[PDB]
């Protein structure tokens, strides 16, 4: 198979992660440094957030400049370097790119923001890069995303006297695919990076490129053939590289940004489907929605893998679940109304689960164990906690906890003058939540996960095998198989607080004995009809292997 | 019954809990501020380590005062303000009673070494308190404790010119209970306390009192005649007092320490049988030798009552531990060769454990479930670890950890200037192990000790009901039964480190509805034979009610 079914993703930020020279920002030499951290882990492929040259004013994904990089991160040089190195550890590196808008600090914004002709009467070409319009009428009715801050996708520029699409912020306007000059842009700026030597790229709000009028501008067939254009330029130039795709869509319409045998689009996408769903049920003490979910996924290309994560730079994100299921998850994981944020929530994974490592390490199996390839958010591999006194999804951002050093040993600046201050609290301060604290502890958190991310590597069937739900009689305790070249696997979580009943239809396995994966102890044989009877403590996983 | 068959047990030292006065000692208006803690942990009585005047050449265990306060802890006047706040707020308190021996500084000592006459010709009253010897050939190959101190039991007195009996260290002679007025100075010493209010007295060594010829000179009926005539007056004068004996012996000769119905000595036991076992049982995966050791106890009497712990003051000991028992046990919980002192372990409870949580919870739901009133050791319900690098039996008492400021909220002082140096390393250190985070967080091992034991609270059979023990076909899972007034309380729990499978046999119990103590979650019902198939995660715990 491909490098990206078998690999083990780690997402961190390159401002916040390890300060290599004290000026309180985290840059290429210390990411660098912390290579054999990420190795030790079990982590196979970094995915980098945007290293661009921006203003900041979303954290990066406003890029000035697509083939530089950000002045507070390094230079390019030390960005080769860090990529060398990387590459010298087995290690795969993908970008962020950033193709549906730039920054209105752009040159190329700032040039379209001049009129349709410049002072000196030649047409401005760049005019057309962006989406205007003289009243700003146009796609009205479709969503507005920041629902928090913005009132309209259309906003007045003051200089070009007339409107400007943008689905996320006014500083974000978004880019014109109607116009060949622009995609041939990203694929410019595509090639810029995958010629350095980069595995490929995470590319971002694909659902958005184009718009139409009559329609939710989402989802466009017009915007699924620039997505098969990109990957067959990748495919044709850059074979081996891997295009991974945030879909925050439903299931139906997820499945899309694969594309097909034929026309393929993404190798990889993210199972938004299903993350929401790991969390209201163990609040619901019930796993049927996440039966129910992944059953409405169809099988996707031969190519394609699913994308499986817990939590991310972003909020958790609720705006793809039902009214009634979103007020649930709202009571169960929000009760100060600020932990809100464009209908979704913004905590770290530790938060959300009460700080129980019962529950993270269940969350966590069930992330390893459902189908597709996982990818870590940096520092809930210690149970990092939030900040929400930083506005904007920023809470969840905060920097690394190295140690009980200085600012966490992140960097040698004070907290204060660290770009988010590294968290000091009681319960999920560098004092309590560090990586030093807890490779020295036998039984930490991290050794945990990294332990369990080697015993998935070691069972080739959690990566490439398919997925049969299992009949428990009992709605808290969630079972299923994996099945790959002849290992047959029994994943069996209880998701409740007390312990469980359950009876599990074996029925195709009598005679088969279930055995431990860890320590193999051996489980009573499978007998008679099949009905195979279990107790599971409170947020028990059992991870099994069905011989022969 | 009795308020100590209720009751649970806290074991702290007063130097070392809290420090009221910045002298770097703990001292009794220290403790006074912390009886809120105490009493909101769940816990009914304080055992209290020696409180007396002494060089603490044994951190108290060698007095020189019986009537006194320990300049250290405070005044007499300090003690009773404690006593009145602590009774005030549903707190017993018992303290420790050392009878067996008195420092080389007590007066008593002082005046004995003089010789049998004074220099003036009159016979010296004191000589015959202390148990002297001409050539120290007397009580020959009998066992010496502090094996690492110390080479014989006999020791020459320069100014007495001869020798003098301890079975504990040098400057702690042992006290001469054939003179009947030894005994009646301890009877004394007893009355002074209990006449101030105290509830009772741990009694210090009660199988060393008295030493005969061509005996071992260990559970001596002469020794047990001295501990009935101490109950008898305790009886007599000041009634509902508890005796308490520390008593590390076997099983065989543990039990006569509580005396007969006709003529009782002790109201309570520690159970040094079981202790050892629970943990050789954890690392062998197999539970036959706690089961094994329990059915030796003999039934006790009606006012008799166990007393289990997990740790202490003292070393974990395997004095009463066969010779490949005690081997097992070095290379299981001691790899360094700094962990042992006097055939046994000085390691806390957290490093022994591996600080994994799960057996942490899961040894202490066996002691809340075993039959007596169990004792906590002060600061083992938040992980506290150890310092080796302090010596003999000192690394278990370093300072309590109440916050991560000055010295974790032990005192104002510096570390450096503290009795015994707080611990500050990235593991256990009081940055990462204190009350107030254990209190902020929801998680906290804090948080799930009370919690735990209020459970217990509200389920009268584990204080007061019977023990029976119920086969698993398993040596991992160790179930047993406890019936009390009409509940019957039914506790299974895996002792191995991977999912474990049973059969248990409840055929008494056909037709009976098995559910857990917390939130009623039902099994199914035992039907049939009785043979009942259990799964297990890793040390697990199942708490259940067999509903009739
Ligand atoms: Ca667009
Ligand atoms: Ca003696
Ligand atoms: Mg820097
Ligand atoms: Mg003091």
């Amino acid at each position: 198979p491909e490098w990206y079914k078998s690999a083990v993703f780690y997402e961190l930020s390159v401002r916040t992660f390890q300060d290599g020279n004290g000026d309180g920002k985290g840059d290429f030499p210390g990411l660098t440094s912390r290579l054999d951290y990420l190795k030790n882990l079990g982590v196979d492929c970094l995915w980098l957030l945007p290293w661009f040259p921006s203003p900041l004013r979303d954290d990066g994904y406003d890029v000035a400049d697509y083939r530089g990089i950000h002045p507070d991160l390094g230079t390019l040089d030390d960005f080769k370097v860090f990529l060398r190195e990387a590459h010298a550890r087995g290690l795969w590196v993908i970008g962020d790119l950033v193709t549906n808008h730039t920054s209105s600090d752009h040159p190329w914004f700032q040039a379209a923001r001049r009129g349709p002709t410049l002072p000196d009467g030649s047409p401005n070409e760049y005019h057309d890069y962006y989406v205007w319009s003289d009243e700003g009428k146009e796609y009205a009715d479709t969503r507005i995303i920041f629902t928090d801050t913005e009132v309209s996708n259309w906003t007045l520029d003051e200089q070009a006297g007339k409107y400007y699409w943008h689905r996320f912020f006014a500083s974000q306007p978004d880019l014109n695919y109607d116009n060949p000059k622009v995609v041939e842009e990203l694929h410019g700026a595509a090639r810029f990076w995958l010629d350095l030597g980069l595995d490929g790229f995470r590319v971002d709000a694909v659902p958005y490129l184009i718009e139409r009028e009559g329609t939710s501008c989402e989802n466009l067939p017009e915007t699924h053939e620039i997505l098969k254009g990109f990957r067959a330029m990748v495919d044709r130039e850059y074979p081996g590289r891997l295009l991974l795709a945030e879909a925050q869509q439903w299931p139906e319409e997820v499945v899309e940004y694969f594309g097909t045998e034929a026309e393929p689009e993404f190798h990889m996408c993210f199972n938004f489907p299903v993350m929401p769903r790991l969390y209201m049920s163990l609040k619901r003490e019930d796993t049927s929605s996440i039966r129910e979910i992944m059953g409405r996924l169809p099988k996707i290309p031969s190519f394609g893998q699913w994308c499986i994560f817990l939590r991310n730079h972003d909020e958790l994100t609720l705006e793809m679940v039902t009214d009634d299921e979103r007020a649930f998850m709202y009571a169960a994981y929000a009760p100060d109304a600020r932990m809100k944020i464009n209908v979704g929530i913004r905590r770290r994974l530790a938060p959300l689960l009460d700080n129980d490592r019962r529950r993270i390490e269940l969350l966590n199996t069930v992330l390893l164990a459902l189908p597709g390839s996982p990818v870590l958010y940096y520092g809930d591999e210690i149970g990092m906690g939030d900040d929400l006194g930083l506005p904007d999804r920023n809470g969840v951002r905060t920097p690394m906890q190295w140690n009980a050093g200085t600012s966490g040993g992140f960097s040698t600046a004070q907290p204060s003058d660290c770009f988010f201050p590294p968290i000091q609290d009681p319960v999920y301060g560098f004092g309590r939540v560090n990586v030093q604290s807890q490779l020295q502890d036998p039984s930490s958190l991290l050794k945990w996960t990294a332990r369990q991310l080697e015993l998935r590597r070691a069972h080739p069937a959690f990566a490439h095998g398919d997925l049969t739900f299992i009949e428990t009689g009992n709605p808290a305790i969630l079972a299923f198989t994996r099945q790959y070249d002849g290992e047959t696997l029994l994943i069996v979580s209880n998701f409740a607080g007390n312990a469980q009943a359950g009876l599990l239809d074996l029925a195709p396995f009598v005679g088969r004995a279930p055995v431990t994966l860890s320590g193999a102890s051996p489980l009573p044989v499978v007998t008679g009809n099949g009905q195979y009877p279990v107790v599971m403590g409170k947020y028990d996983y059992y991870w099994l292997r069905l011989n022969s």
